[PDB]
């Protein structure tokens, strides 16, 4: 047994990300994508945002979450079986190499 999130076809899937913004206001850019975060920056990327809002989506992915708090949880609307395996929620702290890297176990059934 280990960590996972599951999530019958047809379902939406819920992948779970934090981070606490070093001041209200304060955020910094989060990396979602398909695949651990050892690839690339966090995987086939499926959504980003910078400091300001959501700047990358793909159809089907969510933050509905509130992300300006720094709930960055992800929402994957009618999953699919191919929308299995590990995800990368990746939290990009400005100012050295210290980023937040979370692997995310989605068991589609
Ligand atoms: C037609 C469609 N649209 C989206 C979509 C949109 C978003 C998105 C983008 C910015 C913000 N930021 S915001 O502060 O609420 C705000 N409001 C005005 C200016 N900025 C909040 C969300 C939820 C996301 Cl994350 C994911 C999406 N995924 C998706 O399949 N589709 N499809
Ligand atoms: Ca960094």
């Amino acid at each position: 047994s280990e960590v996972e999130y599951r999530a019958e076809v047809g379902q939406n899937a819920y992948l779970p990300c934090f981070y606490t913004p070093a001041a209200p206001g304060n955020l910094v850019p989060v990396c979602w994508g398909k695949g651990a975060c050892p690839v690339f920056e966090c995987g086939n990327v499926v959504l980003r945002t910078d400091e300001r809002d959501v700047n990358y989506w793909t159809s089907r992915y969510w933050l509905n979450g509130d992300f300006r708090k720094g709930d960055v949880s992800l929402t994957i609307e009618n999953v699919t079986l191919a929308d299995s395996g590990i995800y990368c929620c990746r939290i990009q702290i400005p100012g050295i190499m210290n980023d937040e890297k979370f692997n995310l176990k989605l068991v589609i059934k």
